[PDB]
């Protein structure tokens, strides 16, 4: 399936994991988007609003579930049905996030 | 959904990464998990011909596609659709396998 893995402890929460399925997703290699923060698949049309949501919830590290517009490689729409997770540590500090994107 | 990552560069390619649905599935937590080979899931009633052919992927590198009987830390069983995949880095060296559990039901 689509999913991918970051690390907020890392400069600017880049991806760190990414599926085979969030690769055709997105048009991109693995190579293309590891250490990338995920926002480069968005674009004009996406909402702002909406990434605030996001913002808000990395902040405040709880998981959420958004829908939003991003685009393909070759600059292709697609509705981001969009999760998001914390994961902690033994110590219970932050460690990951992870996210599940689906097509609509 | 349910997903695993492990790491075959360390003895006994152990679980590094569990998702929450993961932990749901399954009824342990993920310190009960992480550091352990997933092999754990399995019981009396899972069918060792299709453990072997997991193995023999593994060994191959390469993706596949099984169904098997798991159980949760309870001992419920529950029909495993499990799907394996190898991720290599820059230069071509086997880094990591992630799994994706589905129940069959
Ligand atoms: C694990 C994870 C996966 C994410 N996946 C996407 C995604 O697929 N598409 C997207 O537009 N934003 C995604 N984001 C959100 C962006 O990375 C970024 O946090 C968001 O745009 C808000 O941050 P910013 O205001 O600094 O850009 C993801 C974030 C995390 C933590
Ligand atoms: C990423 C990954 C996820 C796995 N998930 C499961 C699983 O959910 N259930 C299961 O019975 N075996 C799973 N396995 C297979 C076992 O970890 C192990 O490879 C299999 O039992 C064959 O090894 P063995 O014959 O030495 O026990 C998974 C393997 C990998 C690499």
């Amino acid at each position: 399936k689509n999913f991918v893995i970051t690390d907020p402890r890392l400069p600017d929460n880049p991806i760190i994991f990414a599926s085979d399925g969030f690769l055709e997703l997105t048009e991109y290699s693995r190579e293309e988007i590891l250490g990338r923060n995920a926002r480069f698949l968005q674009g004009p049309e996406t909402d702002q609003a909406t990434v605030q949501k996001i913002r808000d919830a990395i902040r405040d590290q709880r998981e959420t579930t958004v829908q939003l517009i991003n685009y393909t490689k070759s600059g292709k729409k697609f509705w981001n049905l969009l999760h998001l997770q914390p994961v902690r540590d033994q110590k219970g500090e932050l460690q990951y996030f992870y996210g599940v994107q689906l097509d609509g």
